[PDB]
Protein backbone atom coordinates (compact mmCIF):
# COMPACT_ATOMS: atom_id res chain seq x y z
CA UNK A 1 0.00 0.00 0.00
CA UNK A 2 2.69 2.53 1.49
CA UNK A 3 6.08 3.00 -1.18
CA UNK A 4 9.11 0.62 -0.02
CA UNK A 5 12.76 1.66 -0.59
CA UNK A 6 15.08 -1.02 -1.86
CA UNK A 7 18.28 -2.31 0.62
CA UNK A 8 20.27 0.91 -1.09
CA UNK A 9 20.14 3.78 -3.26
CA UNK A 10 17.13 5.26 -5.25
CA UNK A 11 14.08 3.33 -7.14
CA UNK A 12 12.13 5.69 -9.07
CA UNK A 13 8.79 5.69 -11.03
CA UNK A 14 7.74 7.48 -14.04
CA UNK A 15 5.03 7.41 -16.90
CA UNK A 16 4.83 8.17 -20.32
CA UNK A 17 2.05 8.72 -22.83
CA UNK A 18 3.12 9.13 -26.15
CA UNK A 19 5.50 12.26 -26.14
CA UNK A 20 4.43 12.87 -22.30
CA UNK A 21 6.14 11.70 -19.46
CA UNK A 22 6.79 12.74 -15.96
CA UNK A 23 8.90 11.33 -12.54
CA UNK A 24 5.58 10.79 -9.92
CA UNK A 25 5.59 12.17 -6.80
CA UNK A 26 5.61 9.34 -3.69
CA UNK A 27 1.90 9.21 -3.08
CA UNK A 28 0.78 10.33 -6.54
CA UNK A 29 -2.61 8.08 -8.28
CA UNK A 30 -2.49 7.15 -11.17
CA UNK A 31 -5.81 6.52 -13.48
CA UNK A 32 -5.93 2.86 -14.20
CA UNK A 33 -2.79 1.39 -12.37
CA UNK A 34 -2.39 0.98 -8.59
CA UNK A 35 0.85 0.38 -6.86
CA UNK A 36 1.10 -2.38 -3.74
CA UNK A 37 4.26 -3.12 -2.15
CA UNK A 38 4.88 -5.79 0.05
CA UNK A 39 8.43 -6.13 2.34
CA UNK A 40 10.31 -9.30 1.57
CA UNK A 41 10.19 -11.96 4.16
CA UNK A 42 13.54 -13.59 4.37
CA UNK A 43 15.68 -11.69 3.08
CA UNK A 44 16.33 -7.44 3.21
CA UNK A 45 13.92 -6.29 0.42
CA UNK A 46 10.26 -5.50 -1.17
CA UNK A 47 8.28 -6.97 -4.10
CA UNK A 48 5.96 -3.87 -5.97
CA UNK A 49 3.10 -5.00 -8.12
CA UNK A 50 2.55 -2.72 -11.15
CA UNK A 51 -1.95 -3.38 -11.44
CA UNK A 52 -2.82 -2.15 -15.05
CA UNK A 53 -6.41 -2.00 -15.64
CA UNK A 54 -6.44 0.66 -18.07
CA UNK A 55 -3.88 2.86 -20.10
CA UNK A 56 -5.92 5.89 -20.01
CA UNK A 57 -3.34 8.20 -18.30
CA UNK A 58 -0.23 6.37 -19.22
CA UNK A 59 0.88 4.10 -22.04
CA UNK A 60 4.63 3.13 -20.54
CA UNK A 61 6.29 2.69 -17.25
CA UNK A 62 9.36 4.11 -16.47
CA UNK A 63 11.71 3.47 -13.83
CA UNK A 64 15.47 4.54 -12.82
CA UNK A 65 17.83 3.41 -9.95
CA UNK A 66 20.62 5.68 -9.04
CA UNK A 67 23.02 5.18 -5.89
CA UNK A 68 23.34 8.98 -5.27
CA UNK A 69 26.85 8.99 -3.18
CA UNK A 70 29.10 11.02 -5.24
CA UNK A 71 31.99 10.50 -2.41
CA UNK A 72 31.57 6.07 -2.75
CA UNK A 73 34.81 4.74 -4.57
CA UNK A 74 32.73 1.85 -6.42
CA UNK A 75 29.20 1.73 -7.99
CA UNK A 76 28.89 -0.52 -10.93
CA UNK A 77 26.00 -2.20 -12.58
CA UNK A 78 25.49 -5.40 -14.20
CA UNK A 79 22.83 -6.20 -16.22
CA UNK A 80 21.79 -9.48 -17.47
CA UNK A 81 18.20 -9.76 -19.27
CA UNK A 82 15.77 -8.11 -16.97
CA UNK A 83 17.60 -7.94 -13.76
CA UNK A 84 20.63 -6.18 -12.79
CA UNK A 85 23.43 -6.50 -9.91
CA UNK A 86 24.52 -3.26 -7.71
CA UNK A 87 28.11 -3.34 -6.20
CA UNK A 88 28.43 0.00 -4.15
CA UNK A 89 30.93 0.91 -1.96
CA UNK A 90 34.77 0.79 -1.44
CA UNK A 91 36.52 -2.06 -1.72
CA UNK A 92 37.11 -2.48 2.02
CA UNK A 93 33.17 -2.70 2.19
CA UNK A 94 31.81 -3.55 -1.17
CA UNK A 95 27.28 -4.30 -0.62
CA UNK A 96 25.70 -6.32 -3.26
CA UNK A 97 22.20 -4.85 -4.29
CA UNK A 98 20.03 -7.44 -6.43
CA UNK A 99 17.17 -6.64 -9.10
CA UNK A 100 14.11 -8.03 -11.14
CA UNK A 101 12.35 -5.72 -13.22
CA UNK A 102 9.27 -6.70 -16.39
CA UNK A 103 11.41 -5.89 -18.98
CA UNK A 104 14.88 -6.25 -20.62
CA UNK A 105 15.12 -2.42 -21.77
CA UNK A 106 17.67 -1.42 -19.68
CA UNK A 107 19.94 1.51 -20.49
CA UNK A 108 23.14 3.26 -18.61
CA UNK A 109 21.80 6.43 -18.42
CA UNK A 110 22.84 9.71 -17.31
CA UNK A 111 21.61 10.69 -14.19
CA UNK A 112 21.86 14.31 -14.78
CA UNK A 113 19.40 14.25 -17.75
CA UNK A 114 16.41 13.25 -15.79
CA UNK A 115 14.08 16.10 -15.59
CA UNK A 116 11.16 13.40 -17.35
CA UNK A 117 11.60 9.56 -17.91
CA UNK A 118 11.88 9.88 -21.80
CA UNK A 119 14.74 12.76 -21.92
CA UNK A 120 16.63 10.10 -19.53
CA UNK A 121 16.03 7.37 -21.01
CA UNK A 122 16.99 8.91 -24.28
CA UNK A 123 19.98 10.28 -22.47
CA UNK A 124 23.46 9.70 -24.01
CA UNK A 125 25.66 12.09 -22.50
CA UNK A 126 29.16 10.67 -21.08
CA UNK A 127 29.17 9.83 -17.38
CA UNK A 128 31.54 7.87 -14.76
CA UNK A 129 28.70 7.24 -12.71
CA UNK A 130 26.04 5.96 -15.16
CA UNK A 131 22.29 5.43 -13.35
CA UNK A 132 19.93 2.63 -14.54
CA UNK A 133 16.58 3.45 -16.96
CA UNK A 134 14.36 1.05 -17.64
CA UNK A 135 10.73 1.04 -20.42
CA UNK A 136 8.15 -1.36 -19.57
CA UNK A 137 5.25 -0.80 -21.93
CA UNK A 138 2.19 -1.04 -20.32
CA UNK A 139 -0.83 -3.36 -21.60
CA UNK A 140 -4.74 -3.55 -20.17
CA UNK A 141 -5.51 -6.12 -17.73
CA UNK A 142 -1.89 -6.98 -17.16
CA UNK A 143 0.45 -6.86 -13.51
CA UNK A 144 3.90 -5.93 -13.95
CA UNK A 145 6.55 -6.52 -10.97
CA UNK A 146 9.54 -5.49 -8.93
CA UNK A 147 11.89 -7.22 -6.65
CA UNK A 148 15.14 -5.42 -4.85
CA UNK A 149 16.69 -7.75 -2.93
CA UNK A 150 20.19 -8.41 -0.96
CA UNK A 151 21.85 -11.98 -1.22
CA UNK A 152 24.27 -13.94 1.23
CA UNK A 153 27.35 -14.17 -0.77
CA UNK A 154 28.61 -17.75 0.79
CA UNK A 155 31.90 -18.70 -0.16
CA UNK A 156 32.07 -21.76 -2.11
CA UNK A 157 36.00 -22.39 -0.29
CA UNK A 158 37.44 -21.25 2.70
CA UNK A 159 41.08 -21.07 4.05
CA UNK A 160 40.72 -23.74 6.67
CA UNK A 161 39.20 -26.47 3.89
CA UNK A 162 41.97 -26.25 1.32
CA UNK A 163 44.37 -28.02 2.62
CA UNK A 164 42.11 -31.50 2.62
CA UNK A 165 40.77 -30.74 -0.72
CA UNK A 166 43.95 -30.37 -1.94
CA UNK A 167 45.48 -34.08 -0.36
CA UNK A 168 41.81 -35.12 -1.84
CA UNK A 169 42.10 -34.22 -5.21
CA UNK B 1 53.77 -29.33 -10.12
CA UNK B 2 53.36 -27.15 -12.82
CA UNK B 3 52.37 -23.28 -12.97
CA UNK B 4 48.14 -23.18 -13.12
CA UNK B 5 46.49 -20.17 -14.18
CA UNK B 6 43.67 -18.25 -12.59
CA UNK B 7 40.26 -18.06 -14.89
CA UNK B 8 41.21 -14.35 -15.22
CA UNK B 9 44.24 -12.44 -15.01
CA UNK B 10 47.45 -12.74 -13.80
CA UNK B 11 49.16 -13.99 -10.49
CA UNK B 12 52.22 -13.24 -9.66
CA UNK B 13 54.72 -14.82 -6.82
CA UNK B 14 57.59 -12.92 -5.20
CA UNK B 15 60.22 -13.95 -2.37
CA UNK B 16 61.87 -11.66 0.19
CA UNK B 17 65.23 -12.16 2.35
CA UNK B 18 65.50 -8.78 4.98
CA UNK B 19 65.33 -5.83 2.19
CA UNK B 20 65.92 -7.84 -0.70
CA UNK B 21 63.24 -9.38 -2.83
CA UNK B 22 62.25 -10.45 -6.18
CA UNK B 23 59.47 -11.83 -8.69
CA UNK B 24 60.00 -15.22 -8.99
CA UNK B 25 60.45 -16.71 -12.45
CA UNK B 26 57.66 -19.13 -14.19
CA UNK B 27 60.04 -22.54 -13.14
CA UNK B 28 62.59 -20.51 -10.87
CA UNK B 29 63.77 -22.89 -7.86
CA UNK B 30 63.52 -21.64 -4.26
CA UNK B 31 65.36 -22.95 -1.69
CA UNK B 32 63.40 -24.66 1.10
CA UNK B 33 59.90 -23.66 -0.40
CA UNK B 34 58.30 -25.63 -2.87
CA UNK B 35 54.81 -24.71 -5.77
CA UNK B 36 52.66 -27.78 -6.18
CA UNK B 37 49.59 -26.59 -8.36
CA UNK B 38 46.15 -28.89 -8.44
CA UNK B 39 42.99 -28.14 -10.69
CA UNK B 40 39.43 -27.73 -9.04
CA UNK B 41 37.54 -30.89 -10.20
CA UNK B 42 34.23 -29.06 -9.42
CA UNK B 43 34.03 -25.32 -10.80
CA UNK B 44 37.10 -23.48 -12.96
CA UNK B 45 39.85 -22.89 -11.18
CA UNK B 46 43.15 -24.28 -9.39
CA UNK B 47 45.06 -24.75 -5.44
CA UNK B 48 48.59 -23.90 -4.69
CA UNK B 49 50.33 -25.43 -1.96
CA UNK B 50 53.18 -23.52 -0.41
CA UNK B 51 55.61 -26.08 1.13
CA UNK B 52 57.72 -24.19 3.36
CA UNK B 53 60.40 -26.32 4.67
CA UNK B 54 63.26 -23.71 5.08
CA UNK B 55 63.57 -19.59 5.14
CA UNK B 56 67.39 -20.17 3.87
CA UNK B 57 66.75 -18.43 0.64
CA UNK B 58 63.64 -16.35 2.20
CA UNK B 59 61.76 -15.04 5.04
CA UNK B 60 58.48 -13.82 3.26
CA UNK B 61 55.70 -14.92 0.39
CA UNK B 62 55.04 -12.20 -1.76
CA UNK B 63 52.14 -12.31 -4.10
CA UNK B 64 49.90 -10.16 -6.61
CA UNK B 65 46.82 -9.99 -8.68
CA UNK B 66 45.98 -7.53 -11.36
CA UNK B 67 43.41 -7.99 -14.42
CA UNK B 68 46.12 -6.53 -17.10
CA UNK B 69 43.25 -4.70 -19.48
CA UNK B 70 43.00 -0.66 -19.59
CA UNK B 71 40.43 -0.81 -22.35
CA UNK B 72 38.35 -3.06 -19.84
CA UNK B 73 35.57 -0.72 -18.48
CA UNK B 74 35.55 -2.47 -15.35
CA UNK B 75 38.10 -3.40 -12.64
CA UNK B 76 37.33 -3.79 -9.03
CA UNK B 77 37.64 -5.79 -6.15
CA UNK B 78 36.22 -6.70 -3.07
CA UNK B 79 38.79 -7.70 -0.40
CA UNK B 80 37.16 -9.59 2.87
CA UNK B 81 40.07 -10.82 5.22
CA UNK B 82 42.24 -13.15 3.81
CA UNK B 83 39.54 -13.51 1.21
CA UNK B 84 38.95 -11.29 -2.27
CA UNK B 85 36.41 -11.27 -5.52
CA UNK B 86 37.59 -8.95 -8.60
CA UNK B 87 34.66 -7.96 -10.77
CA UNK B 88 35.99 -7.54 -14.09
CA UNK B 89 34.18 -6.56 -17.89
CA UNK B 90 31.58 -4.67 -18.70
CA UNK B 91 28.14 -3.98 -17.15
CA UNK B 92 26.50 -5.67 -20.24
CA UNK B 93 28.85 -8.79 -19.74
CA UNK B 94 30.61 -8.85 -15.54
CA UNK B 95 32.23 -11.36 -14.73
CA UNK B 96 33.19 -12.65 -11.15
CA UNK B 97 36.64 -13.90 -9.92
CA UNK B 98 36.75 -15.46 -6.18
CA UNK B 99 40.18 -16.31 -4.30
CA UNK B 100 41.62 -17.38 -0.61
CA UNK B 101 44.95 -16.57 0.16
CA UNK B 102 47.10 -17.21 3.62
CA UNK B 103 47.33 -13.73 5.24
CA UNK B 104 44.98 -11.08 5.77
CA UNK B 105 47.81 -8.51 5.06
CA UNK B 106 46.18 -7.68 1.22
CA UNK B 107 46.79 -3.92 -0.54
CA UNK B 108 45.28 -2.33 -3.34
CA UNK B 109 49.01 -1.39 -4.51
CA UNK B 110 50.06 0.77 -7.65
CA UNK B 111 50.92 -1.88 -10.79
CA UNK B 112 53.45 0.71 -12.16
CA UNK B 113 55.29 0.83 -8.93
CA UNK B 114 56.04 -3.63 -9.14
CA UNK B 115 59.97 -3.47 -9.89
CA UNK B 116 60.25 -5.90 -6.57
CA UNK B 117 57.95 -6.84 -4.26
CA UNK B 118 58.60 -5.08 -1.61
CA UNK B 119 58.19 -1.72 -3.73
CA UNK B 120 54.51 -2.96 -4.98
CA UNK B 121 53.78 -3.71 -1.38
CA UNK B 122 54.63 0.02 0.12
CA UNK B 123 53.40 1.59 -3.38
CA UNK B 124 51.64 4.84 -2.32
CA UNK B 125 51.16 6.24 -5.65
CA UNK B 126 47.35 7.04 -6.67
CA UNK B 127 46.03 4.99 -9.64
CA UNK B 128 42.52 4.33 -11.13
CA UNK B 129 43.09 0.65 -11.87
CA UNK B 130 45.15 -0.83 -8.77
CA UNK B 131 46.83 -4.18 -8.10
CA UNK B 132 46.32 -6.61 -4.99
CA UNK B 133 48.83 -7.12 -3.33
CA UNK B 134 49.76 -9.66 -0.46
CA UNK B 135 52.39 -10.04 2.33
CA UNK B 136 52.84 -14.00 3.58
CA UNK B 137 55.63 -13.72 6.79
CA UNK B 138 57.35 -17.61 6.52
CA UNK B 139 57.74 -20.03 8.72
CA UNK B 140 59.83 -23.50 8.55
CA UNK B 141 58.30 -27.09 8.61
CA UNK B 142 54.58 -24.77 7.56
CA UNK B 143 52.05 -25.25 4.22
CA UNK B 144 50.52 -21.88 2.93
CA UNK B 145 47.48 -21.97 0.49
CA UNK B 146 46.12 -20.27 -2.47
CA UNK B 147 42.76 -21.01 -4.01
CA UNK B 148 41.40 -18.93 -7.16
CA UNK B 149 37.59 -20.29 -8.68
CA UNK B 150 34.54 -19.18 -10.18
CA UNK B 151 31.39 -18.83 -8.44
CA UNK B 152 28.12 -20.05 -10.27
CA UNK B 153 25.62 -16.90 -9.97
CA UNK B 154 22.20 -18.40 -8.68
CA UNK B 155 19.60 -15.72 -8.00
CA UNK B 156 17.75 -15.85 -5.66
CA UNK B 157 14.46 -14.71 -6.88
CA UNK B 158 13.08 -14.59 -11.03
CA UNK B 159 10.61 -12.79 -12.65
CA UNK B 160 8.34 -15.77 -13.05
CA UNK B 161 8.05 -16.58 -9.15
CA UNK B 162 6.99 -12.65 -8.23
CA UNK B 163 3.72 -13.44 -8.88
CA UNK B 164 3.43 -15.84 -6.58
CA UNK B 165 5.30 -14.66 -3.63
CA UNK B 166 3.53 -11.68 -4.00
CA UNK B 167 0.11 -13.23 -3.30
CA UNK B 168 2.01 -15.52 -0.76
CA UNK B 169 3.20 -12.57 1.99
Amino acid sequence: AQQLTPPAGTFRLGISKGTDSHWLAPQEKVKGIAFRWKALPDTRGFILEVAVTSLQQADTLFWSFGNCQPDMDINVFSVEGQAFTCYYGESMKLRTLQAVTPTDDIRLSNGRQDKTPLLLYESGKRTDRPVLAGRCPLAANSKLYFCFYEQNARADYNYFMLPDLFAKI
